[PDB]
């Protein structure tokens, strides 16, 4: 029961929330269970920073106060999921299309806690595609540049990010040097951000399985 | 000699490179706007234009010049645009007008980048004019902190929103000793969309208007 696993991972992250903290909140189904857990201790936290408009709506619907990242000097914790994560804390993210604000909030946060069920853990990144956020008028050009990097880009038809851009989901990229790959995507004109998380690692990786939650990192 | 007269000379110099049935990439700004009026005179000989800004699109369309989306173009032989600074190498600082992101995209699809300037845009060394950096709005504070670590002084361009919905940090005092590495260092910052350093995509020709005429600096 994957939902039961995701709930266990979510509950394990709650043990890191200290009184009066501002908490950064990711996106996706595992994070959404965490939001319900956060709701039960919302009297203990100052506020949350949301990594997507969807996440903001869910927090507000719970009566969890939300503040703008530009107003936050100190963000001690960011809790988020991942599409793939390894023992090093490298991740592929962006399955849900929110990877740009995810990476921004993750970079302000001191501690990045990654919560996953067992199926997200991999020994080698790469089977899950890399979502690349792209200025819409640059889509064709960026696709061509990503092909030169050995990727196979697939336009996520109909989808528009929180930032008004499109997503190319990129298959078959090599992850031999993940930080160089992340950089090579981002320097392409028109690329806003990409789902390789190799320069900003998860600090903790909480992995929920039938036997409990294990700190992979 | 008006500044306007100089920009017009540069605009007319660029028209000499336009061939029948081309798709033409078009930049932004007051010098390019004189080029748009030169293009209107030959619009029948043009296939269409690619516009680097919504303002440029509106000016092209008001001249009856056909506009097409960049995603429908693969063969873009020319891109004509100005610069805030340009040197003899064809390196440029761009983005004073806030449209540097679409400017760089179109310039990168185009085969030949023709830079048209009056003589006041030419510098021996880039750097006095600030570098516009386009930033995801909720990342403004973070990006500013990261730029300060790179040795820059970022100033938020109050009230301004780019064509893409983002804000501009105009950055002073960056070092240009390694301008390509500078351009990259800004862009790998999470939340930075693009920046006005044009060091990896050079101008292929630099047409400089002065009282004496137009000189191909490059
Ligand atoms: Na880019
Ligand atoms: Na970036």
């Amino acid at each position: 029961h994957m939902s039961e696993l995701k709930i266990k991972a979510a509950k394990a992250a709650i043990a890191y929330i200290e009184d009066d903290m501002v908490i950064g909140v990711g996106t996706g189904s595992t994070v959404n269970f965490f939001i319900k857990e956060l709701a039960a201790i919302k009297h203990k936290i100052e506020a949350c920073v949301a990594s997507s408009k969807a996440t903001e709506a869910l927090l507000r619907a719970e009566g969890i106060p939300v503040i703008d990242l530009n107003s936050v000097q100190d963000l001690p914790i960011y809790v988020d999921g991942a599409d793939e994560v390894n023992e090093r804390g490298e991740m592929i993210k962006g399955g849900g299309g929110a990877l740009t604000r995810e990476k921004i909030v993750a970079n302000v946060a001191t501690q990045f806690i990654c919560i996953v069920d067992e199926s997200k853990v991999v020994k080698r990144l790469g089977e899950f595609p890399v979502a690349v956020e792209v200025i819409p008028m640059a889509r064709s050009f960026v696709a061509r540049q990503i092909v030169k990097l050995g990727g196979d880009p697939e336009y996520r038809e109909g989808f528009v990010t929180d930032n008004g851009n499109i997503i190319l989901d990129v298959f078959n990229l090599s992850f031999s040097t993940p930080m160089a790959l992340e950089d090579s995507l981002n320097v392409i004109p028109g690329v806003v951000e990409n789902g390789v998380f190799a320069k900003r690692l998860a600090d903790k990786v909480l992995v929920a399985s039938a036997s409990g939650v294990n700190n992979l990192k």
